[PDB]
Formats: structure tokens, sequence, C-alpha cells
């Protein structure tokens, strides 16, 4: 038994070593992970920002935002690890061979490796967000389905004035989303008004979302939509049970997220809302403009060895554990017998998965026990096509046929000093802009009046330089 410190949190809880799928890996791997981060820290950002100042480093150094892993791999917080790769790693050695367009995802501009990925199975699935309305609630109120945003904006007051789900409360969340911090809150309003609230590419340049006049028509939209009711009024505290809360009351009426897990509402709420329809449309058109900037990239974020571990073979060896046919199995699907069973030497997952008695999303319950919990692993789309609805299914088909979805930008890899200073400016601004936007939407600032000052205020913290940075990595 091996004692392993890791620093490791993902949708805000850190990972208990406890759950199905770890204790597995462990009787395989003989590694006993024990988290740094304790069971009541649910902001991964300033849990790893406090970490970096405890002194020693844990072991395994687990992180959504792999622009500032990768920084502390070059500062030499974390190892090199394409030598113990090569030496120890058979798996990685495999999968970086099979998959270039993966390697470089791992590979720094130094040409170290000093994380690796958790990658996204991209080039079966890379549609992401997609709009979902209640068609339900459209047929009641004998009502199209809107195709535009002002059209969305008519329906959405319709849904908050005329009591489609038929109480006689004015009870209905016409527009909601789902997250865990106020990007991903940012990310799932403003793509309606074809803005981003993150780096985008327009026509071989870089861009910064929240500084375009876009982004700032967005905001004022959404202030408009908060003050009459047509957007949750929760919708930055709600957290990430809003979906599931709002859609089983039947409040929801919109909403923009991830297609499959969203899909799974209909089957899952067909008893307890008898003509529960919330159902996949293209992106609303805006002046013409069919297109979301909501797809999958190839990776989210990524785990490395520190400085400080006694024995990164060991680790290394672990790391590989979860790129073999098993351990990826684990990894994707949970535990057989439990979350599937193989048939024909294929999982197929079991009642407790697909037909929850509690309600649960197929995904929430493979989350549960640690299934696809965001670490370095590789993501096997079989997994999400194992409990898709068919309208998942057709759903990304549906995206992908009609061209709706633009890719997303890669993240940009820097030299040391340029990676630096970047992520110190983008730290910067994101803060900036996190706080403008809920004053702006919330109704506590101005946006017409402060507008002007806030695009100083990126510039004086470096938004020029960002853009050139940026603009030499592509
Ligand atoms: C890597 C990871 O855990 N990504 C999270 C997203 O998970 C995706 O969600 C869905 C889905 O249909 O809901 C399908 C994909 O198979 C799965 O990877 C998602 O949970 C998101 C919510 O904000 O958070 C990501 O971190
Ligand atoms: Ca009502």
């Amino acid at each position: 038994p091996k004692e392993t410190t890791i620093f490791a949190m993902h949708l805000g809880k850190a990972l208990d070593p406890n759950l199905p799928v770890f204790v597995k890996a462990e009787k395989d791997t003989n590694i006993k992970l024990v988290n740094v981060a304790s069971q009541n820290q649910t902001d991964q950002i300033q849990a790893y920002n406090l970490m970096l100042t405890e002194g020693k480093l844990p072991d395994i150094v687990s992180y959504e935002l792999s622009a500032d892993l990768e920084n502390l791999g070059i500062e030499g917080g974390l190892i090199p690890l394409e030598d113990l790769i090569n030496q120890h790693a058979p798996n990685l050695k495999k999968f970086f061979e099979e998959n270039p367009r993966y390697k470089k995802d791992a590979v720094a501009v130094d040409g170290h490796i000093y994380m690796i990925p958790n990658y996204y199975d991209y080039f079966n699935i890379k549609v992401s967000q997609g709009y979902f309305i209640r068609q339900d609630w459209l047929e009641k109120l004998g009502l199209k389905e809107p195709r535009t945003v002002d059209e969305l904006y008519t329906t959405l007051k319709a849904f908050r004035e005329k009591d489609p789900n038929g109480n006689g409360k004015k009870d209905e969340v016409p527009f909601f989303v789902r997250a865990n911090n106020v990007r991903k809150v940012l990310t799932s309003l403003v793509d309606l008004f074809k803005a981003s609230p993150i780096w985008y590419e327009e026509n071989g340049m870089v861009k910064y979302g929240p500084a375009q006049k876009e982004f700032k028509h967005a905001i004022k939209e959404l202030s408009k939509w908060y003050k009459e009711g047509l957007i949750d009024e929760e919708i930055f505290t709600r957290g990430l049970e809003s979906r599931d809360y709002l859609l089983s009351n039947n409040l929801g009426g919109a909403t923009d997220d991830w297609i499959a897990s969203t899909s799974s509402y209909n089957r899952n709420l067909a008893d307890k809302i008898p003509g529960f329809n919330l159902k996949l449309v293209l992106p609303y058109e805006l002046n013409g403009n069919a297109k979301t900037r909501h797809a999958r990239t190839t990776y989210l974020g990524g785990w490395g060895i520190s400085k400080d571990a006694k024995d990164p073979v060991s680790l290394i060896k672990y790391f590989d554990y979860w790129y073999s046919v098993e351990g990826r199995r684990l990894w994707n699907f949970g535990i057989e017998g439990s979350e599937y069973t193989l048939v024909d030497g294929k999982p197929v997952f079991t009642d407790k998965v697909l037909k929850n008695p509690d309600g649960k999303t197929p995904l929430a319950v493979l989350r549960e026990v640690g299934a696809q919990y965001r670490l370095g692993a590789f993501q096997d789309a079989q997994y999400e096509l194992g409990w898709a609805s068919e309208s998942a299914k057709a759903g990304y088909k549906y995206y992908m046929d009609n061209d709706v979805v633009l890719d997303e930008l890669p993240i940009l890899k820097y030299t040391k000093e340029k990676s630096k200073e970047f992520v110190s400016i983008d730290t910067a601004m994101r803060a900036v802009v996190e706080e403008k936007a809920q004053q702006w939407i919330l109704g506590s600032g101005d946006i017409d009046k402060e507008w002007d000052a806030y695009i100083k205020r990126l510039e004086n913290l470096g938004l020029s330089k960002a853009e050139q940075i940026q603009n030499e990595a592509f």
C-alpha cells in the first residue's frame, strides 16, 4: 500500500479515494490516494492557489486550468514526464504514438511533457452544449418554436406571464443554466447573443471575447431579461443542481446545456411531469447568424507529478493504468457488476445507471461512483453512447449536419516568460470581467456608463500585450 498525496477537485467536489472507481484502481495499482483538498472545499481555483502556498506540493497535482498547470511545470513545480513515459508507461507511449493531435496538447513549447491532459473522445463526439426548449409549453400556449433571439425573448416572456405549467402561480423560470462558477454561468448566457466570455479566433486573429461590443450587447440584454424575470433570478448562485431542481419541479422552460445529459430528462421525468418535452433546437439566429461557439475541446485540464514526489516511477505507472483497456473502461463506465455488465465483450449499463429510481441522470449516477472524474484520463465515446437517448444521438448529428458549431480556440502554449505574463494578465482580466458582468446583469452598475472605463481597466492590466502573446502563439 503506497500512500500518495494528491490535489484533485472536479465539479466542486474534492476527490474521494473511497469511491468504487478509486478503490478498484487502488487494488490494481497499490496506489492509495490521500487528497490535500478537504471535503468542505468547493472552489477549485482558490484551493489550487492556496495549495501552492502550503509548502511541499502533493505527489500528484490535478487542475482544470491547463495553462496554469503547464506554468507550474515550466517553473519546476512539476517534473518532465516524457522519459518516465518512454521507460515506464507503455499504454501512454502507445496512445501518444497513435494520436499526434492529442500528443500536441501534452507537449510544452520547451519540448517537455509536464502533464497528462484529460482527453475528451473528440474525434468521435465533438459537439457539447445545445439549446433546449419546453416543446410541451409551446404547444400549450399555442406558440411556434422561436427561431431568432427576438422570438426567443417574446417566447420567454410568454412562459413567464402565461402560466404554462398550469398551476395558477407565476413560478415559471423561463431560461436557466447549470454552472459551478461565474465563467460557466456567462458561458451559457452570452452565446445566445453570439458573444464569448473567453478568447476566440476571428479570421486568423485571436481576440478577447469580453472586450467586444457583442459582449456589451449580450450583458445589456441579459440585464433587461433579468429584470423582466426571463432568466433565473438565481443564475449566479443556484449551482450545479439547477437543472435537476428546475426541471423536476416543472419550473424551467429553456436552457443551453450539454446535449446528452439534458436530453435524458424526457425519459427521466415522463411519469412525474406527464407530457414533459424538453427539445433540442438549432441555435437561435441573431440577424442571420446561426452559429454557436459551444464545442467540445480535445481535452480539459490534466495532472502531473510534482518535484516533491518521492517515487515518480510508481506514479507514472499510476497515470498509465488509466490508459490500459481495463483502466480506461473503469474510468469511463464504473464497476462491472454494478454500473455495467459485459455483453459480447461490450459494456452495457445496468438499470442502476439507465433507470435510476431517484431520477438521477445516468451521468449523475456514474459520477457518484467516481467514473468520469476529471484527472488525466482518456474518455471513450462508447460510454456516452451507452446512456445517451436516441434524441441525444440524433441531436449530435442535427448540430453537425446543419454546420452550426464553431470549433473552440485551442489552448495556446508559450515560452516561459510569455507564458508567465499571459497567465497573469488573463487571470487578472477574468476577475474584472466576472465582477462587472455580475454587477451589470444584476443591475448594481450601468453598463452604458461604465463600459469604456472597463475596457481601459482591461488595457491597464495588459489586454494589448496578452493579444500580442496570443497572436504570436497562433
Ligand atoms: C471532462 C468532464 O468531466 N467534463 C465536464 C462535463 O462532462 C461532460 O458532460 C456530458 C453531458 O452530456 O452532460 C457529456 C460528456 O460525456 C461529459 O464529459 C460536464 O459535466 C460539465 C458541466 O459543466 O463539466 C465538465 O467539467
Ligand atoms: Ca405556473
